[PDB]
Formats: structure tokens, C-alpha cells, sequence
């Protein structure tokens, strides 16, 4: 079948400004900071030791205790923000089309936290004390998987691992699966909690964590003269995508319509862009011929953003390369700099921001951005949420490997 | 509508062998691959074999200094995915490497480095952590490494569906091909689960064979005395392309992609439903996809894990499918000699089907001495069965009832 239109009918999020979407985004809008000295282990031998942690998450909101005690949290947070989007969805899943209905929720590492504790009873005690539940409770794919059992979802069903950029490519692959026609509807995005001693002692490591323990809440400072890495953050975003002419027969409420899709890779470094960010050019020029558009009509584009050095200026020297004189006219923010670095779940929340941005026609700040860096003269929303006209909003990630991912959503009559 | 996929390299590491001529030379053999693990000490855990990559030399690919920077699954993800673009002679161009991607996956990824970096952790605190751990262990590492290394600017990504990753990978790969996104893919899967996670955690479900005296004999498909499935290491990597590009350049072509299915069980977490609906529906698909009438279906290879559920449900998927040509097609489980590559499994079966069709000849399920109740199909029973193959299917079902199912033509 020919190529088909995709909607965003139901959206839900697990983030460190809230536990659903409308007090997360309330938060973007507001330049408020999820980022906090982390309360639930003892980090004094770490050189970061704050975070975005999910603030009084309950899973018994969503599954009985027995059920969640088997869980990675990463499932946990994926369940939470899928099950979120299907009932915001409005979607009835039924005999004549649960075949037609899949999911697609990624992560960068999964049950990073699960594997600590399963590899302390094997080490302190034998393998006889390793859960039952270990495998299924923690690999990648079960939050589709579990989601598929809970709903009853036979389409296609599978998740996506491509590190900082699984929430953009899990959305975008699962657009694909609509475009195709091998769905009508899936569930997308991507959840992460990294935050053990392997993830933190892990990113910390590699010097890629900001160190700025004594003022947290000013950590994140995408393209601020003084970022010195990102802010390790937790939780989920899940998107219900739909074929267009499926959402107008069932009288869906629609958010916004993706036409665009970009992926590349930098084919460059394992954990550095290109200075001149080719790789995400390439992505977005991608993405933007993907969408049929003129570069010019891109008004707001999420930024990935992440408050590196190397990081957010490649994805300055990029914006400029695809958009030329018009790189002056749009508006660029990382809502980073307010939630940290969800990872793998980045990619997915910030598709939902970029989404509301279109609903409520504002362009989220980027917080902390005291002191623009050299080069870093465009529109980057500083401080404040800027109300805007945003036909087209852009959604970009990079992650380790020199994956790409560019997400093009537009608003919908 | 849509361009046409063929295969035009393959690379393996396999308890076989080290690449893809050894490999299937023990599988037509039907000599096994499984003995108990050397390379730790497993007195504690209730299984103590399973299919080791036995004398990898990573050297003959990365450097000891970016070998040191990888976990094995990754290594052995590169090295199959090196072999297969070798094989297949592509030349990568300033004209077509944003045409060229990579979609290599892995179940459960880095399980061995996560484990090293634990102890490291658990002993002497975080400062002991490598600063490679996070970019040496995360999945898509074979993508990201193969795309640096070959310079690839396609579609860069990893899938990750458990038991059912190898052959999504591939599948998936060639919906970019047929739909115009890339022209050529390095598709497929690795895994190196052998730590005390990986035979430990599938130990603690009792998924795993337990019989220790005779390792070579626990990998039984549909066999009345199994008990579990054999936990294997390796890779498989395929080049994907379009079929106008390679006879541009005038490539080999060992078989033809035309069908690819996927389904959910929407079932339970570890078990099949025992009539295997989930499987039926995604064969169905994958022949819906290749405009295949079920009688064109010459040699299934089985998913075949030696699970008392999971052997049945597959069994009676077929029999559901196939109807009457059950009885007239012939399906084995390589699992039989190979035991189980998780991740990988599907990538090494697809393989093990192209070559099938390149040779006419339907691999043995080895150790099948007394076939259990229903399972009364031609299921290539110890001895390797020369016979006209135009068309293989390969399935593979994971953890979360998630499904993939490949059919395969000869390409005339
Ligand atoms: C390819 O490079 C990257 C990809 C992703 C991230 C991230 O934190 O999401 C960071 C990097 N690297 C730098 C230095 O920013
Ligand atoms: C949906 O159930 C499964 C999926 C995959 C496997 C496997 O070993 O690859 C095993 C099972 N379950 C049983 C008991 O065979």
C-alpha cells in the first residue's frame, strides 16, 4: 500500500518535573528544574551526586505490587507513561483490530539497576539467590512485551536500542510501520533509569557528567560558556501514533501529524560529534526532504542539547549549515537544561514537548543560559518561554555510535 | 511497488566455527558445538555447558586497544559484520555511504562487561569503573563501531527483541532497502551471554537444560527427554541490497529476501501459547508479505529451542499454517547442533536457510532419538537431507511473545 499519514492521538510521561504530561509541560513553561541531590543511594564516593530523579512515582497507580516487584524500574516507568498515552488515546482495543495495533518502546540500557542488585546476590551470596524474574524483568524488549501482554496488542511488537537517540528512532520506525501499512496504531517512545552506581560510577568515568554538586538546579546549561557535561535523569515518554484516516474515522482528538523522519550516522567517534555537526545536518535535511518541506518553515526546534562542550555547539554549527540565513529567524531550546538527560527516554519526552510547543504555539526555554558560548548567536530561548507562531517543530537526537535521529511534526486542522 | 532485497554477503561466529563456511560444514556434519564452559566456574550454577566461540582472535579485525574498549558481544558483532561486507564485495563510496546502514542487534547485550565492571564497583568502588563501560557495553556499539570503522551513513540503529532480535534486525533491514531509506544493510545479531547473569539468570527460570553428563545431547528439539534450551555465543551479520544495485556491480547473490513477518503472542512474558497462534499469524504475515501460497514453503528452519511449550507451539503453528503441506516440507532446528544464540539465533538461522537454498539441502535436527507426542513431521531427524529447497523460512519467537519470521527464495 501507498505511503499514509501519521497523527499523534495519545501522549503520557514519566519525567523529574512531574508524573504525567500536563505537570511536566507546566513545568517546561514555567523554566522549572527537576534536577536534585540524589536521595535513594549513598553517592559520597562519586563526583556527581544529583540527578532527575522521578519525584513519588507509585507504580500501584498502573500494576498490582506483586507484578511491579518483578520489574526493572525502566519497565516500571515505560508501562507508566505507554499506558498513560494509550488511555489519552481514547483507543479501544478490540478482536477486529489488535493485530493492527503494536508497540515500540526502547531504552539505552535498561535494567541497569535490576543488573547491579542481580550481580551483588550473585557475588556476595552464589547464583542461587539471582531472581527468576532477572531476564525477563530486565532486558529491553519487555516493556513492549508487557505492554502487549496488559493490553493485548498483536501487531508488530519490538524495541529499539541506539543509546541518547532510542525515544526519536523508536518513534520514527514505528511511524514507518504505519506509513507501510504493517500497523495502524503503535505505542512509542522509550524509558530509562540509569541512575545505580554502574550508570552514574559508569557516565562519571568517562568525564561526561557534570560535577556541579553545589548548585544542581544550574548543572544543565546547554550552550552556557561553563556546561561541563549532562545531567543524568530518569523516567519515559510514550506517543500512541496512528494512520490519519484511522484517527478521523473513530473521531480521534488529534495533537499534531509527523512528516518528517531523519536518521544518520557521523560514522566519525563512539562518544563525540563532528565539531561541524555533519551528522546531524545530514540527519535533518533528511528528515526536512522526509517531510516535503522548505527549510523556512521549521519555526522551533528541540535541541538534543545535552550541556557538553563538543555536543551543543556541533548542533549550532549544524542548524546553521541546514538552515542558513533562517538559523536566525527560528527558535532553539533544550528543555534539558530543565529536565537533564533522560537518555534513552530523551528522545520521547521531547517529541511530546515538541508536540505541545504546537499545541500551545510557545517555544519552551533553554534555563541557565547565562553566557552563550562563541557562536552561539541564534534564538536559544534563554531563561523564559517565548509564545510563538510554530507550524513546524523539529526534534532532534544524537547518541554514542554517531546515531542521528530528527523527528518533523506539524500542526494539524 | 516496493524494490527487491537479496543477499549478497554473510559472515558467522558460531560454536561451529569461526565463520560461515566452517559453521555450515558442522551443521550438514551434524556435529555439535556444545561442551561444558572453560572460561569460568560454574560449581555453583545448575548448567555448566553450552556453545562457546572456541579461538576468536579479535586482532584479525580491531586493534588489542579497541578490542579492550568492547564487550565480546560487540567484538563478535563486528567480526561477523566485517566478514559480511568482505564476502560481499561492496565498495563504500563518497557517492553511496549515505546509502549504506547497519542494524545489528543483541537480547541481552553486555552482560559479561556489566558483570567485570560490578565487581570492580562491589570491590574497590566507582573510581575502578572503565570509562569505556558505558560506550563498551550498550547494544547498538556494533552499529556505531561498523559505521565509524566502514564509514556508513545510513540508517544507523540496534533492535533488541530478546530470542527474536537476529531476525527482526534482518526483516527490518530490508523494509529500508524496499522502501527506498538505503540501498544496501549490515543486518543481524551477536550475543555473549556465558557470565554468571546469563547462565545464572535463564538457570534461575529453569529455562535451561540441565544435563551436564552429556552436553552434546542436551540441545533435543521435539525430542520426549528435553529440558530446556543451550545457551550459545556468536554472530551473524548479512549484507542486504538492493537488487538493481547488485547486479550494477555484478554481485554473488545467494538467495532473495521476499517476506518478512512480525507478531505478538500478547500472551505471557516466557511461555507460547501451547497451539502457537502468535507464530501461525506471524508466518502467515511473512507469506502475505512474499505473495507466497503456504504450499511454496519447502524447509522451515524452526526457532526449535528444546523446550517441552515452546518445540509444541511450533509444531502446531505449522500443522495450523501448512495444513496438508506439513507433511511435505521439511523443518529442523539447527538449535539442535548450534544450541541457542538468543539475540543472535535468528541472524545464524537466516544463514543456515540461505544456505539451505544454495545447496538443496535441509540441515539435521540432531538428538531427536524419540520424537514426542504430534510431533510427526519431517523434522530432518539426525542426518542432514539433500532435497529441492526454492523457498525457507526462518522463525524465531522471543521473551514478551514477540515474533519474526523470514522467507527466502532462490534468485534465478
Ligand atoms: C556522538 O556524541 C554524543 C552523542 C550523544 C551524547 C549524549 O549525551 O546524548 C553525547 C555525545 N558526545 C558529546 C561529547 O556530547
Ligand atoms: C514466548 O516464549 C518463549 C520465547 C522464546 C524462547 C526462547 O528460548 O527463545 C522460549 C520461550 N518459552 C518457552 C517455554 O519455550
Amino acid at each position: 500500500m501507498s505511503r499514509r499519514r501519521v497523527v499523534i492521538t495519545g501522549m503520557g510521561m514519566l519525567s523529574p518535573l512531574g508524573l504525567d504530561v500536563p505537570s511536566s509541560w507546566e513545568g517546561i513553561l514555567a523554566g522549572r528544574s527537576g534536577i536534585a541531590p540524589i536521595e535513594h543511594m549513598d553517592l559520597s564516593a562519586y563526583s556527581t551526586r544529583f540527578g532527575g530523579s522521578v519525584k513519588g512515582f507509585n507504580v500501584e497507580e498502573y500494576l498490582s505490587a506483586k507484578e511491579a516487584r518483578k520489574l526493572d524500574l525502566f519497565i516500571q516507568y515505560g508501562l507508566a507513561a505507554s499506558f498513560q498515552a494509550v488511555r489519552d488515546s481514547g483507543l479501544e482495543v478490540t478482536d477486529a483490530n489488535r493485530e493492527r495495533i503494536g508497540v515500540s518502546m526502547g531504552s539505552g540500557i535498561g535494567g541497569l539497576t535490576n543488573i547491579e542488585n542481580n550481580c551483588r546476590s550473585l557475588f556476595e551470596q552464589g547464583p542461587r539467590r539471582i531472581s527468576p524474574f532477572f531476564v525477563p524483568g530486565s532486558i529491553i524488549n519487555m516493556v513492549s512485551g508487557f505492554l502487549s501482554i496488559h493490553l493485548g496488542l498483536q501487531g508488530p511488537n519490538y524495541a529499539l536500542t541506539t543509546a541518547q537517540t532510542t525515544g526519536t528512532h523508536s518513534i520514527g520506525m514505528a511511524a514507518r510501520n504505519i506509513a507501510y501499512g504493517e500497523a495502524d496504531v503503535m505505542v512509542a517512545g522509550g524509558s530509562e533509569m540509569a541512575a545505580c552506581g554502574l550508570g552514574l560510577g559508569g557516565f562519571g568515568a568517562a568525564r561526561a557528567l557534570s560535577t556541579r554538586n553545589d548548585e544542581p538546579t544550574r548543572a544543565s546549561r546547554p550552550w552556557d560558556r561553563d556546561r561541563d557535561g549532562f545531567v543524568l535523569s530518569d523516567g519515559s515518554g510514550a506517543l500512541v501514533l496512528e494512520e490519519l484516516e484511522h484517527a478521523r474515522a473513530r473521531g480521534a482528538r488529534i495533537y499534531a501529524e509527523l512528516v518528517g523522519f531523519g536518521m544518520s550516522g557521523d560514522a566519525f567517534h563512539m562518544t563525540a560529534p563532528p565539531e561541524d555537526g555533519a551528522g546531524a545536518a545530514r540527519c535533518m535535511k533528511n528528515a526536512l526532504r522526509d517531510a516535503g518541506l522548505d527549510p523556512r518553515q521549521v519555526d522551533y526546534i528541540n535541541a538534543h542539547g545535552t550541556s557538553t562542550p563538543a555536543g551543543d555547539i556541533a548542533e549550532i554549527a549544524a542548524v546553521k549549515s541546514v538552515f542558513g540565513e533562517h538559523a536566525h529567524a527560528l527558535s532553539m531550546s533544550s528543555t534539558k537544561s530543565m529536565t537533564g538527560h533522560l537518555l534513552g527516554a530523551a528522545g520521547a519526552v521531547e517529541a511530546i514537548f515538541s508536540v505541545l510547543a504546537l499545541r500551545d504555539q510557545v517555544a519552551p526555554p533553554t534555563i541557565n543560559l547565562d553566557n552563550p558560548d562563541e557562536g552561539c548567536d541564534l534564538d536559544l530561548v534563554a531563561h523564559e518561554a517565548k509564545p510563538r507562531k510554530i507550524d513546524v517543530a523539529l526534534s532532534n537526537s544524537f547518541g554514542f555510535g554517531g546515531t542521528n535521529g530528527t523527528l518533523v511534526f506539524r500542526r494539524f486542522a
